[PDB]
């Protein structure tokens, strides 16, 4: 392997002591960048929880509580029906799969933008008058058989065909993008071997960007299950060398940093797109498989886990991350996928003074990030950062939704979630906008060194 490849193989399943260690003084803010990034944060998270003055009420009500809450409820319904008397004189004087499968779809409908790439297009006018921007997503992965994955492959065609006639040369950066999954492109992608993913998958996937490379739109390849990340930067690496390809820069890759090798990857991607001559569209985002990976590892019984056990380490990562990106603009577009308050000012705080709208982007998934990412996309005088945010937009019916939907499911039902934990009036902001990197070094002052390993998360052999 190259020196870059083999580093990143040698830190697949890296301690995590060892690897926090090493990512902590990367990731760290300078004191003024520090405050600033938790001035912002906390400005987001307070306009984002109090939009509706929802802390501002449940402060009212507990004002009023000397009561219980069920009984303070009586009381409302009661004064209610008071405040209803016209005149105030008066007033004063006087079928498991089947609810399984309703279940996903209720609650998946927010998630989606379109049953079909037509309305997806048709409904993302109204936020691209704003200033955001859109990157479809085919729903639908892991193709089981051969006919499955020629049926994702005409989808992802067609669908490219409609979004490039609707970008109409808008291009790769102000122009709506696809994002593509390598699991839908080849049966059983999960356990394909080296020589028939490149002889039928590659074909595939240059295809589609070659397709894409005519109407000048993004197309980017989502990251799975970290056991294929080596199969896909062989798929990356021989895509980037394709002569119909050359001086062109609208390949799109995605990298999660909940994963150990994170660091080790944009180090080759660095090298790649030196190599290759391009700037490539890098999506930096935590990770989507977390409780998976965790349950495959411990199945396996291996060495250690390929991604981080504690949620802080993964934001830790993913400043580090960030940081390694946006010092080479010339090399890398980076692409700031995150619903988190704390992690969207630290990386507009990192990215420096001088923004120019080609240096990097935010994206958000649809039906999470819309909120928080309409006090930053827009202009500073209605008093937005006049930052672009691109939106991640599920297309398909519900034969199409169960797995996306699932992974949602965890994002917003974790008690460790920033999305969840905003939601609650309780944690104080400062608390749910905490420096992670402070966060860290708090628990290694409490347990004795830094980077242990989450208590509760023990490695697959003990
Ligand atoms: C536009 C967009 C595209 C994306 N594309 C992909 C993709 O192609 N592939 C992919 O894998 N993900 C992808 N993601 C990421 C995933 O879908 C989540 O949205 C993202 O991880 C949430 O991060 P955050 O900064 O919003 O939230 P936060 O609440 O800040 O962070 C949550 C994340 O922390 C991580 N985490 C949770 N618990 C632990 C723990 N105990 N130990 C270590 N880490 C933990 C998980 O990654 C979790 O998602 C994408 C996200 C966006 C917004």
């Amino acid at each position: 392997q190259s020196v870059s490849r083999a580093a990143i193989t040698a830190a697949y399943r890296r301690p995590e002591t060892e690897a926090v260690s090493m990512l902590l003084e990367q990731a760290r803010l300078p004191q003024p960048v520090a405050e600033q990034a938790h001035k912002l944060a906390y400005q987001l998270a307070d306009k984002l929880r109090n939009q509706k003055n929802a802390s501002g009420r449940a402060g009212m009500v507990q004002g009023l509580l000397s009561l219980s809450s069920q009984e303070g409820v009586a009381l409302m319904c009661l004064a209610e029906a008071l405040l209803r008397i016209p005149d105030k004189a008066t007033r004063d004087a006087l079928l498991i799969r089947k609810g399984v499968d309703m279940a996903m779809r209720l609650m998946g409908e927010q998630f989606v933008t379109g049953e079909t790439i037509a309305e997806a297009l048709a409904n993302a006018r109204k936020l691209e008058e704003k200033g955001f921007r859109y990157s479809y997503d085919m729903l639908g992965e892991a193709a089981l058989t051969a006919a499955d994955a020629q049926a994702y492959m005409v989808s992802y065609q067609q669908a490219i065909h409609a979004i490039g006639k609707a970008s109409n040369g808008r291009g790769i950066y102000e122009g709506p993008g696809i994002s593509i999954k390598l699991s839908a492109l080849h049966p059983r992608y999960s356990r394909a071997q080296y020589d028939r993913v490149m002889e039928e998958l590659y074909p595939r996937l240059k295809s589609l960007t070659l397709l894409a490379r005519q109407y000048d739109i993004g197309i980017n390849i989502d990251a799975e299950e970290s056991d294929r990340l080596e199969i896909s930067l062989d798929l990356l690496e021989k895509l980037c060398f394709e002569p119909e390809l050359a001086g062109w820069n609208g390949i799109g890759f995605v990298i999660q940093a909940y994963q150990k090798r994170c660091p080790l990857v944009i180090d080759y991607l660095i090298d790649l797109a030196t190599r290759s001559r391009r700037r490539l569209m890098i999506r930096l985002v935590k990770g989507a498989y977390w409780d998976s990976e965790i349950k495959r590892a411990q199945m396996d019984g291996l060495e250690g886990y390929p991604v981080y056990t504690r949620k802080v380490y993964t934001d830790v990562s993913y400043l580090a991350c960030a940081k390694k990106l946006l010092a080479v603009p010339n090399l890398i577009y980076p692409q700031f996928a995150t619903h988190n308050a704390h992690t969207l000012a630290a990386i507009y705080q990192l990215a420096g003074q001088n923004y120019y709208p080609g240096q990097y982007e935010f994206q958000c998934l649809h039906g999470m990030g819309e909120p928080l990412y309409e006090q930053v996309t827009g202009k500073v005088a209605d008093g937005k950062l006049n930052r672009p945010c691109r939106i991640y937009a599920p297309v398909g019916t519900h034969e199409t939704l169960l797995a996306y939907l699932v992974r949602r499911l965890l994002e917003n039902g974790a008690n460790t979630s920033f999305v969840n934990r905003i939601a609650d009036t309780s944690l104080p902001l400062d608390e749910l906008v905490a420096d992670p990197v402070t966060a860290v070094e708090k628990l290694a002052q409490q347990e004795g060194q830094t980077g242990l390993p989450h208590p509760k998360i023990p490695l697959p052999r003990d």
